[PDB]
């Protein structure tokens, strides 16, 4: 009967904001006067009008009007360096723009969606205003500014401009339901596609008493003490208020997949005209009745199962008894005596926000879905005798009750009507918990290490690192939240949280450019933190920075003498994603060599000397590199993404996988050939053609020098500008050592019995590329530092370079490491990650940034050995999130208890604070 | 890869208004223009913004700066008497709203859609504003009535108002492209729902200076000659004008279904933000490339294919080229390099309409793809340096040139952005022809009178009868108006005309309150009615009424003594739906009787008295029944509908029908069973029971004391006040006959041998019942005056009242004709409708009327003796549509050709015609 004809999905509210008369600047203002049955109507303000009047004329007849409504305490401010307004621009802007512009930063606060992740995507602005009163203060004398501060359409554009969307920005208008109009062209766009996000609204100002003195003068319009009593014996007509109101949709799917918190649902909505009725400003009830059944047969909801109807409730003698014959059409139609629908108004409470009504209304019931309570509508003293309700099955309720729940479930409607004849109706439920819904060996090393981990844990619980995030558009007010910020923590309410609330909440405020994090393990250290952080003082405890680096980062894949007797095993017992691609690389490698790598990681005997028998040559390299994947995958997890990458002589393999060249089980086979055959081929040989290498403090162009002595000694590494790797045999080396040594020049031995890059790789040449047969290199997708290439920069989309020559003139020639760092450095790259389980290659790029005259470089540490595997990840997040990198911050805090227990998570931290300056444009008349 | 994702239909073109400067106040004339290349652009007239003059400040601002653009030689006036408003009203109204409702009027009239016809449905209007200068000169000193003239959502309301539209009516903002916003919010609710035709586009006036001296103070805005050279080496600028136009939008399915003509297809359209530019006025040509993806990807076409693009064209040398940049990405990407995507802007022809631009492009596509020309784009003095036409893929057709259809249709681009960042676009495409398309002697009989019909009409062809119907909103405009018809006709175009075309045309013109239709059968008694009805002379072949009658129309089934040799044969011949129930009828009393009724009708020799053997008095019912049926689905074909009904002893089971009560199978039974009964009974008895009947000029009061004497006799039929009919013994009746012409009475005898509605009845009641069961009586759902229930007016949705009782009762007791017909004009019903071959009833209601003191009465007769059966019905259905009544005049025009020769229909009658008087607001400033 009722059922939808179209397949469609359900809107979901997740944000609300409020700017309405009374001081109500936030829902939970709003609702505590709701319930309290609160009158926010009041007097003219000695302050407003002060430009129209002080001329008699005007002046008395002013007076003589009524001009007693819902006035803002403060319009005329406005924090114009927030939203970067020069103050000739700011002054020459309508309070409609300003406080579209607010009301969405706080409705995005409202639903802990990051402002900052919404730029670029497509975000549709609908927004409904009427009156552009502010245009009449400019044309009193002027300034060009005034076009667009006074033009309507820019209130959306504006919006949709400082915030970077890229949806539909238009701005409605249908006199007194505006609001619902736009709420209706953003329910059917999401249905449509055209959009992700919605936001939806209306605003209205009181600048000027030009309106309101014509309404007196027609007479019978306005009620001469300004206040509405909405289906009533005294009704009398009503007063004009100003204020705004927003919300944010998103599709119910999405916001289930996104864990957004969903406050209410609406299932449907509809809009008409009245036609030719009995004068243009004269309602008609056949026309009301066919929006309420056309929008609940879009909701899908059979009218009599409704519970309360925030109607329109003008406060008219001769409006009221039209809205409820309508009703009693379609909703009042078959419904038992004891069963009436439940009527309201906000307008009682707030006024006549005439482009803004919808919107109040729309939170109104909001807020009661989302809680479980009716508040009351006041100025109610009797029935209208003009109204039957028990014959149209409607109850004016004037108390605080529970919804009576016909159905089961909570179901609402709120109507707004026009005077020049548009209607509109929309269709709200509550939300229901169905929204809500859609290697033997290793295993016993496995078990005796968790059984070993939880006993530990028993007799000492480690304390949990939480980073806390705090971001601002300027260091003068990220500094000022800070201190706001850690006053709340030390505070009874900061102190009976959990410390993991406060960073969840934290991590969906917007992130801005001047970006900090603390890094506490109880509320004592954050406070400690933030206090230091309130100032310039720095603290190892805090990162922090004033603005992004201008080019993304780069990521080093070494891997070479960074192994240790534990390396690993901390973070794949106590992470998921690490062991889960850790397991994948023991796959690949348990078909291609027949060995699993989980036998030495979880294994603490094994040190990868002298405790393997299978060539420790061989697994070193295999785990290295898996744990390589690993830390890279988990970075993308968290939202992660390279901009070049660059590798020295084993994690060529891996930086080909991270940039694209490879797939997976490709790399997989050229590391696992790779390492098999120098480990045998090693052994192989003792002591005929046994080479070893060394590192010796030498340049390249010294090294050309010094190699004529020297025949068959040749380069490795070029690790540093003033350092080198070398191999030969043990003489050749011994008398490089002592040359060494004779000039002042340090040097070492590397005490390794492998080698590479030499000439013991020439045999291996032969069989190394019938294994690699089979490979399939791919365009790069990402920036190369190819360090066998003599470190030339790849652009992405480049032809492919990892064919089976790349990798056998790897193996066998040198490496140019320190030309491909500096050439980084020339394409303004500043910020180098390093993944292997010890930093040992940033000492060297340190250098070569230091030689090319980059002293600020941000060198970024993963996994160091005698340092918790966790609480150093976390770090390296902290300082590419602080330096602007990429990198979604609220992946480090997921959800436990979705729709079950929120009240613990989404911890009440301050919100943010505006510095509002006068903004006014001055007149005299 | 450019295919649909939804399902969703393709929206037609059906009307087009146009109102921009150079006097294009129709398609017809803006069409010349374009092909002649007309620059529209003039300088400031005299006598606009002298409100602001005389004040030397100000002057001289305006002097010095360019003031020069698209006017409208006649903006102040306007017929308020049309439209309904007041002096004082109309005075305080933005011309914006003047444009709105004079523009849908001509669209509408552009369309052939009649605006009565749409009356109460679901028609949306969504209308494009951003400037609300009228409501300056208010304020300058003031009327409330400002408040709704001046208002930006009453453009809109008013015109759904005025017309009485019962769908969305919203007013768009987006600056400089609100006209394409509305037009794609039309063609979203229509692949949506929520209506069923749709009014789209802008409208912008130049009130005042304040704006243009504005953008003149920004400096490099407006051009110094007003001329705008769009895509050109000499573009400085733009200048600003005024104007507006509107489109009416169907889907294709429903354009199809209402044979409207289609000129033009809207396949897709898309909006979208710029987003954060390089400023707020800034365009982006990333945002312009997504929205020409976007729209071409809702369309379903790949813009590869596309011939031609209504660029936006602001004549600006740093926007012409970004967007040739986007156009060049999308559009003109993969083309060869002799298929480029030609180029032009209307803006160089008429100046930038601001939110009417859209519409004025989408216009001329329209007249262009309706037509197969291109027009050219004025003002090219040489390709822009910095524009690479040939890489891009374009070309400025400054030429007329048609169509060179690359995919083998044409297909266009229209798009328009905003100076806020507000960008739209739309696809359009020309119509193409798959959018067009989704009883043995009785034929014996049958085929002798076809061909004896066509015979006859060789030897002399009759003229078809055509009603020409002329209708307005006051009888001094309706017979101006035929006025100015009748000349045109006397011209050489309207002799030039087949006189059914002209009756088509009008047709689908505006039916008033106010009307007047003409029978003509050539153009000169056409002339002579109209110059007759140009003033008060009545005419025969002219109606003419001055306003509609309160009450529907009231129809009479007597169906008695009103037969003759040939009823019901020539339009049988002579139409489809007569003939088509005459058939039906038929086979269902073959199925009862076993004989049809044809072989009577067709046959010449019967006249149903001595020449047909099967009881004339059986036949005579039935093939009256079966007229009377025909009649009154012929007439519901017509979209004519009975408000009550009402029959005389015959008509009852035909009157049942149209009510509803019974269905046609089982009133066929009813008449069957009580016509072969009658037929047997009356030969069953002869001479010994035989009682004839007679008409007495008696009243009922009258018959009650003279009936004392005469016990036997019993009442028929009360026929009028002052006449009866009655039963009886031929003695007693003689004797009655005697007595009332002893006392000057008049009577008669109705020499019929059948008497029913006496004691003969009784008899047949027994095996009657018999017969009638099975029969399922149903509600009435239509007025009801029961002649066999003392005439007690029985109203809709009422239970059944056709039981078997019913019949029996009516067979047997007398009917109350005259009661119910006195009731009927108690309850206000003043027109009365005869369905039977020959029209008897209509003397008697009148003298009931008469005698109800209705003097004034509408005596619609069908079918008459002696007269051509059609011109007869055609004259019925005139009368009705004069006084008001439901019917649908287009139907009596169907269409013959229709996509193939719709050149010769639909002729070019002379438009509505409107007085336009002075109506401004006073200012001194």
């Amino acid at each position: 009967d009722w059922s939808r004809t179209r397949d469609v999905e359900d809107i979901a509210i997740v944000g609300v904001a409020t700017r309405f008369p009374g001081d109500l600047n936030t829902p939970d203002e709003m609702w505590e006067a709701l319930l309290e049955g609160k009158d926010c109507v009041t007097d003219l303000p000695e302050d407003r009008w002060t430009e129209f009047l002080d001329e008699p004329r005007i002046a008395e007849r002013v007076k003589k009007a009524r001009t007693r409504g819902g006035y803002l305490t403060d319009i005329k401010g406005f924090d114009s360096e927030f939203f970067a307004l020069s103050k000739m621009e700011a002054d020459n802007i309508d309070p409609q723009q300003r406080m579209a512009l607010e009301l969405t930063w706080e409705a995005l606060e409202h639903a802990r969606i990051p402002a900052s992740s919404l730029r670029g995507e497509s975000v549709g602005v609908y927004i409904g205003s009427s009156t552009n009163d502010y245009s009449f203060l400019a044309m009193s004398d002027a300034h060009p500014y005034a076009i667009t501060g006074t033009a309507s359409s820019i209130i959306a554009n504006r919006v949709s401009y400082f915030y970077d969307f890229r949806g539909p920005s238009v701005a409605v208008d249908t006199a007194c339901s505006s609001s619902l109009v736009a709420t209706h062209q953003g329910v059917q766009a999401l249905r449509a596609g055209e959009a992700d996000v919605a936001i939806v609204g209306g605003v209205n100002a009181l600048v000027t008493p030009l309106v309101t003195v014509g309404f007196d003068e027609v007479g019978g319009v306005l009620a001469p003490d300004g206040r509405i009593k909405s289906f009533s014996s005294d009704a009398d007509g009503y007063a004009r208020s100003e204020g705004g109101g927003m919300l944010v949709l998103k599709r119910i799917s999405d916001a289930r997949r996104d864990g957004d918190q969903i406050l209410a649902v609406i299932a449907g909505s509809a809009v008409n005209h009245d036609g030719r009725s009995n004068g243009l400003l004269a309602p008609n009830p056949d026309a009301q009745a066919e929006v309420l059944r056309k929008a609940y047969k879009d909701a899908g909801i059979n009218p009599r199962d409704v519970d309360y109807i925030e109607a329109h409730g003008t406060g008219t003698i001769l409006g009221d008894p039209i809205e409820a014959d309508a009703l009693g059409r379609i909703v009042g139609k078959g419904r038992p005596a004891d069963k009436p629908a439940l009527l309201g108004a906000v307008k009682s409470n707030l006024g006549h926000l005439e482009s803004a009504a919808g919107a109040a209304s729309l939170a109104k019931m909001t807020l009661a879905l989302a809680n479980d309570k009716l508040p009351p509508s006041i100025n109610y003293a009797g029935p209208n005798p003009y109204i039957d309700f028990e014959k149209e099955r409607l109850k004016v309720n004037d108390t605080v009750s529970d919804w009576p729940r016909y159905s089961g479930k909570a179901i609402a409607g709120v109507s707004g009507f026009g005077f020049g004849g548009a209607n509109a109706h929309v269709v709200m439920r509550e939300v229901l918990a169905g929204d809500l819904v859609e290697t033997e060996a290793a295993q016993r090393l496995l078990e005796q290490a968790r059984e070993e981990l939880e006993a530990k844990e028993a007799e000492e619980p480690t304390k949990q690192l939480v980073p806390l995030a705090v971001s601002a558009f300027l260091t003068s007010r990220k500094r000022q939240a800070a201190a706001e910020l850690a006053d709340w923590i030390d505070s009874p309410e900061g102190r009976a949280s959990s410390l993991e609330s406060i960073g969840r909440s934290l991590s969906r405020r917007n992130h801005g450019r001047s970006r900090a994090v603390v890094l506490a393990h109880d509320h004592d250290e954050a406070i400690k933190g933030l206090r230091a952080l309130a100032e310039g003082k720095q603290h190892p405890s805090v990162l922090s920075a004033d603005g992004p680096v201008t080019n993304g980062p780069v990521w080093v894949l070494a891997g070479f003498g960074a192994q240790h007797r534990k390396m690993g095993k901390s973070l794949y017992l106590r992470n998921e994603v690490f062991a889960e691609w850790i397991n994948k690389v023991d796959a690949l490698i348990q078909d291609e060599r027949g060995y699993s790598i989980l036998e030495l990681i979880l294994d603490d005997n094994v040190d990868y000397t002298d405790a393997t028998c299978e060539y420790p040559i061989e697994v070193v390299q295999l785990v290295i590199f898996a744990i390589q994947i690993a830390l890279g995958e988990l970075l993308r997890h968290h939202g992660a993404k390279p901009a070049a990458v660059v590798g020295q002589s084993l994690g060529e393999a891996a930086a080909s996988y991270f940039a694209g060249g490879l797939s997976l089980a490709d790399a997989t086979r050229t590391i696992c050939s790779r390492s098999h055959l120098m480990g045998e081929g090693e052994a192989m040989l003792f002591g005929e053609y046994i080479r070893l290498m060394a590192l010796v403090e030498y340049s390249a162009d010294e090294i050309k020098t010094v190699f004529s002595d020297y025949p068959d000694l040749e380069v490795c590494v070029y690790a540093a500008p003033t350092q080198t790797v070398i191999g030969g045999p043990p003489d050749q080396v011994d008398a490089i050592i002592a040359r060494a040594e004779s000039e002042g020049k340090f040097a070492r031995k590397f005490q390794t019995k492998g080698a590479s890059h030499t000439q013991q790789m020439d045999p291996l040449l032969g069989e190394l590329a019938a294994e690699l047969q089979g490979i399939e290199p791919k365009p790069l997708t990402t920036g190369y530092f190819s360090t066998v290439h003599e470190g030339t920069f790849i652009r992405p989309g480049s032809a492919p370079i990892h064919d089976v020559d790349y990798w056998k003139k790897g193996l066998r020639h040198s490496v140019y490491f320190t030309q491909g760092i500096r050439n980084a450095v020339d394409n303004g790259h500043t910020t180098f990650l390093e993944l292997a389980p010890n930093p040992v290659a940033l000492m060297q790029v340190g250098l070569t940034t230091a030689s090319a005259g980059l002293h600020d470089a941000q060198l970024i540490a993963t996994l160091a050995r005698k340092q918790d595997e966790v609480e150093s990840m976390i770090s390296a997040m902290a300082q590419l999130y602080v330096h602007g990198h990429d990198l979604d911050f609220r992946t480090l805090f997921p959800r436990r208890s979705k729709g079950l227990a929120g009240a613990l998570d989404f911890a009440n931290i301050p919100p943010t604070r505006f510095k509002r300056k006068e903004h006014w444009l001055p007149a005299h008349f």
